[PDB]
């Protein structure tokens, strides 16, 4: 059922690597070198996903060859899941799905790993996965292969229950929509491109962490609420509410702002709290943070990817200030971190 989307708060400016134009030859030439296409008309789709602008609008300060290199793994996104996601009217089964998501997930971490059957575009993930991760630092390596896996397993959670034709719970939801999103790996990819890299202390700091999970979470809530009319031409985050309050796809948008303004919220207090304190590393890290929120509003509604949804404006205040946690135990323990 249709939805009218309300205005989107975001208290920081829009910004792009003004090396934009060199950053999208760069990749536009790599597609063609791997061909990441079967045909004239999907090359046109994949190059207007714009997936070289997004990151970017996340990387306005780094080199312009580190951003296209990130950008690669976007594109490759993008032109495998319409692949394996549009391969008949039945869905994926989990049982097919997970021994083709290992392999890549293996690919990730070790490029040189080779199999007996191989999908198309697996060639230009070993390309990409070098060109990433090669001048990396060994942390920042570690750090990749341990998101991408954890991207790849997210990925089959969304198979499980598409396969069962079924909604997850709105509790579940927000625990698994960091992964199935794989902003862990977005970070990770920041971290490379812009040579940024946090210690072991502030990474497992439960403060951090919880700043990493509500960035993650509300960045994929807006992913959810401008894909979705798009989407419904067909577990959104719009369909989720719809079911946890056995209310109309209309009836959840103001939940669904509520949940995005509060997680937000969430996210500005710990911010607030972390920048006085915070190393060179964790500076970089929050400005990619900053710099994503925009990238995601200034791309989306642009961007081919995601007219089905008009832009609905900004608003002049967040929808919900309340401070309180969120009554979903996934993610209640986020709101013990605020100091």
């Amino acid at each position: 059922s249709a939805i009218e989307l309300l205005p989107f708060h975001c208290p920081f400016a829009a910004a792009v690597n003004p090396r934009l134009a060199e950053i999208e030859k760069l990749c536009v030439d790599w597609i063609d070198e791997f061909r990441l296409y079967q045909d004239d008309a999907q090359r046109e789709r994949l190059i207007a996903t714009k997936a070289a602008e997004v990151y970017a609008r996340a990387l306005p300060n780094a080199a312009p060859e580190r951003v296209a290199d990130v950008a690669k793994w976007l594109y490759w996104g993008f032109a495998t899941d319409d692949m394996v996601y549009d391969n008949g009217p039945v869905s994926v089964r989990a049982a097919d799905f997970l021994p083709l998501i290992v392999q890549l997930a293996r690919i990730a971490d070790e490029p040189r790993s080779r199999f007996g059957f191989e999908i198309p575009y697996t060639d230009a993930l070993r390309d990409l996965t070098v060109a990433i991760t090669a001048p990396a630092t060994p942390g920042q390596r570690i750090e990749w292969r341990s998101t991408a896996r954890a991207w790849f397993f997210g990925m089959s959670w969304d198979v499980a229950y598409a396969e069962r034709g079924e909604i997850p719970s709105l509790n579940d939801y927000l625990m698994m929509r960091m992964h199935t999103g794989g902003l862990a790996s977005w970070a990770a990819t920041l971290g490379i491109a812009d040579g940024f890299e946090l210690s072991a202390r502030d990474a497992d700091s439960p403060a951090v962490r919880a700043l990493l999970e509500s960035w993650s979470t509300f960045a994929l809530i807006i992913n959810d609420l401008m894909s979705y009319a798009k989407e419904i031409e067909n577990s959104n985050i719009i369909t989720v509410i719809a079911r946890e309050l056995s209310c109309s796809p209309q009836e959840a948008v103001p939940h669904a702002y509520s949940i995005l303004d509060r997680i937000s919220g969430l996210f500005l207090r710990l911010r607030a709290d972390l920048l006085p304190g915070a190393d060179q590393n964790l500076r970089a890290l929050i400005a990619g943070m900053e710099h994503t929120w925009r990238a995601i509003l200034d791309w989306g509604f642009t961007s081919a990817r995601y007219p089905y949804q008009v832009f609905p404006g900004w608003a002049e205040q967040p929808h919900d200030t309340s401070p309180d946690p969120l009554p979903y135990p996934a993610i209640a323990w986020w709101w013990e971190q605020v100091a």
